[PDB]
């Protein structure tokens, strides 16, 4: 129907830096047709929301002990669609198009393989995100290791 409020609510440190932002398609046995959701790259957990309004997101993912990527050839359009290889468990991942993908794909290598790719077909403005996240999660490697157990 209808929201009303009295108030900003702009902040720019919540909890994990953002990298990437833009609507991704997640897909995961049981699934049967991608879901979307207005996923977010923070740090090395993938974060998935419904609206910019929403705060809580209505779930979130994980990529940091990703395995590796593979990628679906799947010819019919020309887009980017490759699966999250995880220790744990498989998971499907989409984009709108081919640019998002190797956006996406890129820049989760980058908070992966805790480098930047140089395979990709970005260009120099994108490239240096894929530089800045990677020394964004650098930083987070100080603080990572168990402290004591």
């Amino acid at each position: 129907g209808s929201s009303g409020s009295s108030g900003q609510e702009r902040l720019k440190i919540t909890a994990l830096p953002l990298y990437f932002e833009g609507f991704l398609l997640i897909k995961r046995s049981g699934y049967r047709e991608y879901e979307h959701y207005w996923t977010e790259l923070r740090g090395t957990t993938l974060f998935f929301y419904t609206d910019k309004k929403s705060i809580i997101y209505v779930d979130k993912l994980d990529i940091v002990d990703l395995t590796c990527l593979t990628e679906q050839n799947s010819t019919e359009k020309n887009c980017a669609k490759f699966t999250l290889v995880l220790p744990k468990e498989e998971v499907q991942l989409k984009t709108e198009n081919t640019e998002s993908g190797e956006e996406w794909r890129g820049f989760i290598l980058t908070v992966t393989e805790l480098s930047v790719p140089q395979n990709v077909s970005l260009l120099p403005g994108q490239v240096i995100k894929l530089h800045e996240v990677l020394e964004r999660e650098k930083k987070r490697r100080i603080e990572s290791g168990p402290s004591s157990g």
